[PDB]
């Protein structure tokens, strides 16, 4: 049962070799698979930029997903249902 | 200096046989212009097709409007910021 706002933690523990599946996560979505797929997407991409950038990841995660969907709509959508 | 919701008043004075200009109601988006150009060509269809449907505009115009933002999160935006 893991969603977006899991992004920072996941990355924290299995770094970059690993699977993360979102079965609700991407079909919950309010706007369907698509925008569903793209909210994770650019949540996973988002983390693993700024932690390549140096950022603590965990303390960071909130800022970072805001930040990113502050550009990104589906993100934004995202975040807004859960947690 | 029209925007999204500036749409159902200008469908009904205007019909279909007119140009709708959005000016700095496209670049002013809070995400752009091709985010803008979004919001501004959805909104007009919405209300076309919600004319064509037969339901009046100039009373049902907002309602149209946040179906039509409902699924469209460009369009989203620009209601949230004008108006
Ligand atoms: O069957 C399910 O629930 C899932 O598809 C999760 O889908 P959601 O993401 O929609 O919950 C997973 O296979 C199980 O959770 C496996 O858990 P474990 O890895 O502990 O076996
Ligand atoms: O200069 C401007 O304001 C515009 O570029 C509109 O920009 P916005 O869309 O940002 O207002 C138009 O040329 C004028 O409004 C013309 O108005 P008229 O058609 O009355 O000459």
């Amino acid at each position: 049962g893991i969603h977006v706002w899991h992004v920072p933690d996941l990355v924290s523990i299995f770094g970059d070799d690993a699977f993360f599946l979102f079965g609700g996560g991407t079909h919950g979505h309010p706007r369907g698979s698509r925008a569903g797929a793209t909210a994770n997407r650019v949540a996973v991409e988002a983390v693993v930029q700024a932690r390549n950038e140096g950022r603590d990841i965990l303390a960071e995660g909130r800022e970072i997903l805001e930040e990113a969907a502050r550009w990104c709509p589906e993100l934004r959508e995202a975040m807004e249902l859960w947690g």
